[PDB]
């Protein structure tokens, strides 16, 4: 009345291949590229920023440009003010970048709870996602306050950052992936649904392309569904190799009826003895005769398989997610792979409402100018240079 | 009186082709890349964008410039104008662009009844599509007060967008989709028609390329049907390739009448004794007598086939659907393959009226140039310029 | 169970089927053979 799918033998094997343990070859490590924690940090990076930037205004940047210019003509006609404008803003400039990102970097690299890898482990080789509610202890509520810890211009963004990295701690430490065991997902014939079970309790579940189901058996809508018959005809093949080059090694055959960096004169008159020098073969049942026989050495040919297999994986991961090499050189996420990686994990798992997805061409730069580039299209810059030309 | 069609062996085989079972070549893997959401998702965020900016007017603009030019002149003479309508105009594009598309992404990411990715595997494979009309819950109606959560030119894009998102929501979640079982497909002779039962109920049934039925046979008219043939006469020289090689593995043979990771010394002493050190074969009538006797290894060639699939794969797909590769980097869908596609699933299956087709050049691009294109052809655009000068 | 299997039993299962050998008869009940030869010709 009710039909196991995750305990299943062939599940627990479909993930171990994921691990290496079967055949690993050079065409699985590109899996390890999707898989670094990295974008997700990028994206995280983008909301704080932008939004402390939000709230200046076009009154405190003018008043404090006032009294910065008023303060330095008290120090002691038309190249004064030229000359002094282009200093204030570039100090405007640096002192921003000086204050958000050290504040900022302590938020991303910190502990959290929510694991963005093991949410691809589960995509691939499963295609669902089990998930975990889980309540926010007061350990981490007592680092609010340690979070806690004249230009007005400066003095409310630090209140708005404040505010802003408050919600993302108590979203990022509420929600529990369980990697791989101790959690069991089922099916229900009547009224179709499917079920998680965590250490005894019901939770929930998402499912994104549903197994179909054909009354023997269950297959997912996995890449790794596909390529488990190739990969292993390939690690069978392999083990066959080495049988055979086992069996050709004695330097005679017949039919019957302290070594690597040795002496080189004890070695081989120690060899010479053992019992590895000869093949003796027997083939009677007691009462046959033998009427002819032969012989010829075969190795099946295992160089070639793992040299397709290669291929096979780098197409299979470049196109079902749209990965695009640089000239290769540098493989890195494209404007497709981001949507259908990013989308059912800010807005569907967690619970990231305000948070939007990643540019396409902010998620391969580096911070030197996704720092410039953000301060650039942002309302304080805007002022600044209406406040420049008179 | 009734001859069945879809429950069949022949057919359920050709489906079980498309998920990968009997022989996955390095080309079947272009299918994967017409099966993605993708496209589906770029057409409806043209849809419910367009429609919002369609609704601003000649006067609110008109107004809400002279209130913020007379807002800025107040706060404190031919370069201020100059000077100040440059910053209310990126002003404007950028709190439009960061309203709507917040907005436009969770009504894109949400679950959803009506899956695209079960329609191409009805096409592909079989020619007919099966659908089935549900009712719309109030469990998603209850989500529509939940989309309910100065300037007048902003004022009246919410309602705008309150009400197209209106429609697509209740035209997205009234549409289902059988997978592959649970669904009967059946021909009748007099008043010749086809007929589809799910769970003992009459349903919709469209069909686009009539399969020709001989008398004897069914026979669709589907990419697969054809391949249908070479595919298994592949399958089955893999299969003989394998028997050839685990018969000549014994170093010698006759005519009668803890492995991969070990000891290397005690793997030898083990694989010297078992029985698979030899071959007995024995051909005899129990009187007959042996006249003579020969010996030869030949092992099938099973490595030019699987390169043959390839290039019979990629042609098969690029023809009939006409797919451009870019330069191979990059697959794509070019204007033929859009209409062939997505015409016979937007006026067709779905009852989306009032959604058209995408253009082809807004299918291959990234989201920041076609926010930037969308908003530069639209009517808001042409009436700030209209204002620019004089 | 072949393509995918132990290939320490596939093997012991091979070994002993009948399609292991070949055995060729030709004789009138009367004739005797005379010569014979062996090769392997595959069409392109």
């Amino acid at each position: 009345s009710a039909i196991p799918v995750h305990p299943t033998p062939a599940s627990v094997r479909l993930f171990e291949i994921l691990q290496g343990k079967y055949a690993y070859v050079q065409g699985q490590t590109i899996y390890a590229n999707l898989r670094n924690p990295g974008v997700f940090s990028r994206q995280v990076f983008t909301h704080l920023f932008k939004r402390a930037i939000s709230h200046c205004t076009y009154d405190d940047v003018l008043h404090d440009w006032n009294k910065f210019e008023a303060c330095i003509q008290k120090r002691w006609a038309s190249r004064f003010r030229e000359s002094t404008f282009e200093s204030w803003s570039t100090t405007m400039k640096l002192t921003v970048r000086d204050l958000l990102t050290t504040n900022i970097y302590r938020v991303l690299h910190s502990r959290s709870v929510l694991s963005y890898e093991r949410y691809v482990d589960w995509i691939c080789a499963t295609g669902m996602v089990p998930a975990v509610k889980k309540p926010i202890t007061q350990e981490l509520h007592s680092k609010i306050k340690s979070l806690r810890d004249h230009e007005r211009t400066i003095r409310s963004i630090g209140t708005e950052l404040y505010e802003a990295t408050k919600e993302i701690i108590e979203s990022l430490n509420s929600t529990f992936i369980p990697q791989f065991t101790e959690v069991t997902i089922e099916y229900l014939p009547r009224s179709d649904e499917y079920v998680a079970y965590y250490c005894g309790r019901r939770i929930r579940l998402h499912v994104l392309f549903p197994p179909a189901i054909f009354a023997g058996t269950v297959t997912f809508d996995s890449p790794v569904q596909r390529l488990y018959q190739n990969i292993f005809m390939c690690y069978r093949t392999l083990e066959h190799a080495k049988i055979c080059q086992l069996l050709n090694t004695a330097p005679l055959k017949a039919i019957v009826g302290d070594i690597l960096t040795g002496s080189t004169a004890s070695a081989i008159e120690k060899l010479f003895n053992s019992p590895s020098a000869s093949l003796g073969a027997r083939v009677s049942g007691h009462n046959e005769s033998i009427l002819n026989s032969f012989v010829s050495q075969y190795i099946p040919p295992s160089r070639e398989m793992t040299k397709d297999l290669t291929e096979l994986w780098e197409s299979e991961l470049f196109n079902t997610f749209k990965l695009t090499p640089v000239v290769r050189l540098y493989v890195r996420y494209s404007s497709d792979t981001i949507s259908i990686l990013l989308g059912p994990f800010t807005y569907l798992v967690a619970e990231l409402s305000p948070v939007e997805l990643v540019t396409d061409v902010y998620a391969t730069l580096g911070i030197v100018e996704i720092i410039d580039e953000l301060y650039r299209s942002s309302r304080l810059a805007i002022y600044i240079e209406d406040l420049g030309r008179k």
